[PDB]
């Protein structure tokens, strides 16, 4: 396993030299939400990661009732979720989880939610060349997608569960790619494991 972490504009402070000294090797950084929100911290964070030897990616907080999946993939890819084959850029991640402003599944049916996610990931791949990572929880995914297996053979899984073991994965995935295992990164943020060695992390960044 390889350690890493994730941050958003909630975290005032990230010393990436200190993080690299801690042994962390990758970081995900919030870029966008919906079609209107761009994190004001993203550029400082993504630059700091770059300058201090990190493999890094961006994530998008999905708002499935607000606009299409395609519109949000375009907004994300234009505002921090772009990719390049430099060995240090992770594919962008779709953070698709509990509605932070209301009912957990955003008022969508399960099949409508699957279609929304499909629209996001197909659009993101058409723009960037990469299938996005999907960040979710097994319980949200079960309730809101009907535990769909539709994305597992394209989209690496970033599963969240703050427990001593990863627990049951959503349908279709044989393994996690990333596991968010606490919300207690020492400098602020969440802690992740990558399920593989350095060669495999580089292959995920390279897309091959």
């Amino acid at each position: 396993r390889i350690p890493g972490f994730d941050i958003s504009g909630w975290q005032p402070t990230t010393d990436f030299a200190r993080a690299y000294a801690n042994g962390d090797r990758f970081v995900y950084i919030k870029a966008t939400e919906g079609t209107t929100f761009k994190s004001s911290a993203f550029s400082r964070q993504y630059t700091g990661a770059t300058q201090n030897g990190f493999i890094r990616g961006a994530y998008h907080f999905a708002q499935p009732a607000a606009s299409s999946g395609a519109a949000q993939a375009r907004y994300f890819a234009s505002n921090g979720g772009g990719w390049s084959k430099d060995g240090i850029t992770l594919p962008g991640a779709l953070d698709i989880e509990y509605n932070p402003n209301g009912a957990t599944c955003y008022g969508l049916s399960q099949s409508a939610m699957v279609n929304w996610i499909e629209d996001f990931v197909t659009t993101y791949h058409g723009i960037t060349s990469r299938w996005p990572v999907i960040y979710t929880t097994t319980d949200w995914w079960t309730q809101c997608t009907g535990n769909s297996n539709r994305f597992a053979n394209r989209c690496p899984l970033w599963i969240a569960r703050y427990a001593s073991s990863v627990g049951t994965l959503p349908n279709g995935w044989g393994f996690y790619t990333f596991w968010q295992y606490n919300d207690k990164y020492p400098q602020g943020g969440d802690s992740n494991w990558f399920n593989g060695d350095a060669s495999r992390l580089r292959a995920l960044a390279n897309g091959d």
